[PDB]
């Protein structure tokens, strides 16, 4: 299990002012640290953040958090379930800021909620240094869904922060799972009048000004003021990053199809859209040298119990991540770029059922 630790700096809080925290399994005999970022959508105005506080309060408050948690998938400590990093120090950071890990605004008398996702990550890193992280050699920042996007938004921040604090020997890397979205044309169109009819391109623009959200500096200087929402999209923010990032993304992500207003007898018009979405996602990963993109209709992977089962062209995800490890020291029989080529959901037989 991983034990809960509330942040000693109580000014860094969840949405409702309660302090944030992290769960930790520690491993003396290892200098490897896995920091996982939870996902769970977002909220971008007063009224849908109020609805989130009624039925998704654990994603906005820590007052009801459990006392331990069990690592699963890549966070497991059993080699049978986690052939990749079973012996590493494990950290699980609950997602309680609803800002795609981008906010930097406290609760005050102008703000009903606090959005401090970007600062939650700083404070966890700073407080973990005094518990072993100072002697680490690799800090892998991972996350799923909204946590996957938060990896891309924060991976260079964690590197830069450890450089100014006097720890230049720590190698910061990122693993973004199911956070590689496309701002594409929709299957049916609705203009942003409320929460259900507001596309992510436009909800995130409102979110940034509501959250006071931050983006990677070098991406900000490209799109400049008013256009920071572009940096929330994988193929646009990835080229500006310096830290090595491994990208995992289903070719037909269910969250991508949801925001595209697709709900699965498919006829022609829809057949082309689904096929065009798969080819478009492969085009964006063409220059991503460390990637893993099966042709399945699913969502999330790296922390599910059976994350070892999916294979792309004979290679499982934990093997590709191990091949990634060696490349950071083309390897014979140990590939890192694994993107399916068949063009319909479940054309790969190892897809999750
Ligand atoms: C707590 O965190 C805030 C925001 O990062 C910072 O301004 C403040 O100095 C911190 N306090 C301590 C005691 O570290
Ligand atoms: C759950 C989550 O974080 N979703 C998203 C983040 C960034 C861009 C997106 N485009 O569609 N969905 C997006």
């Amino acid at each position: 299990d991983l034990r809960l630790h509330l942040l000693l700096n109580t000014s860094v809080t969840c949405n409702d002012g309660s302090p944030a925290g992290y769960y930790l399994k520690e491993s003396r005999g290892s200098r490897r640290w896995l920091l996982f970022l939870e996902g769970g959508w977002y909220c971008f105005n007063r009224e849908n953040c109020d609805s989130r506080y009624d039925t998704m309060r654990r994603l906005m408050s820590s007052r009801d958090w459990p006392r331990t948690r069990t690592g699963t998938g890549i966070l497991s400590s059993q080699p049978e379930e986690n052939p990749y990093w079973w012996n590493a120090n494990m950290v699980f950071i609950p997602y309680c800021s609803s800002d795609v890990w981008s906010g930097a605004s406290s609760k005050s008398e102008k703000n009903e909620y606090a959005f401090m996702g970007a600062l939650i990550i700083q404070e966890v890193v700073r407080e973990l240094l005094g518990r072993g992280l100072s002697g680490a050699k690799v800090l892998l920042l991972a996350g799923s869904s909204a946590g996957g996007t938060g990896v891309l938004l924060n991976v260079d921040r964690v590197a830069e922060q450890l450089e100014k604090l006097g720890y230049p020997a720590i190698q910061v890397r990122g693993l973004a799972d199911s956070g590689w979205f496309l701002d594409n044309k929709q299957y049916r169109h609705t203009d942003c009048v409320d929460t259900i009819t507001c596309a992510p391109t436009e909800a995130i623009r409102r979110g940034i000004r509501y959250w006071n959200g931050v983006v990677p500096e070098r991406c900000r200087r490209q799109f400049q003021e008013g256009e920071e929402w572009n940096c929330f999209f994988g193929y646009k923010v990835y080229p500006t990053l310096r830290s090595p990032v491994f990208v995992v993304q289903w070719l037909f992500d269910e969250a991508q199809l949801t925001v595209d207003n697709v709900h699965l007898p498919v006829q022609e018009g829809l057949r082309l859209y689904i096929q065009n979405l798969g080819r478009e996602l492969r085009h964006t990963l063409k220059d991503v040298p460390a990637s893993f993109a099966p042709a399945c209709l699913s969502h999330e992977i790296i922390i599910r119990s059976h994350w070892t089962d999916v294979q792309v062209k004979g290679t499982s995800l934990p093997r590709a991540l191990h091949c990634w490890d060696r490349s950071l020291h083309p390897l014979k029989g140990c590939p890192v770029h694994l993107v399916d080529s068949c063009p319909w959901p479940h054309c790969n037989p190892s897809c999750p059922t």
